[PDB]
């Protein structure tokens, strides 16, 4: 499993307003977060489906 599936959610310092996913190892499920625009970290995803193809690995 990417270690990056283990880090928290990250805004980032735009200021758009985009839905995205992110999987939350500590829940052990996919779920949502508000990222601003810029400066995306792996754990971010444009579908729930991608997140867990990507994160719910071995």
């Amino acid at each position: 499993r990417p270690d990056f599936c283990l880090e928290p959610p990250y805004t980032g310092p735009c200021k758009a307003r985009i839905i995205r996913y992110f999987y939350n190892a500590k829940a052990g499920l996919v779920q949502t977060f508000v990222y601003g625009g810029c400066r995306a970290k792996r754990n971010n995803f444009k579908s729930a489906e991608d997140a867990m193809r990507t994160c719910g690995g071995a």
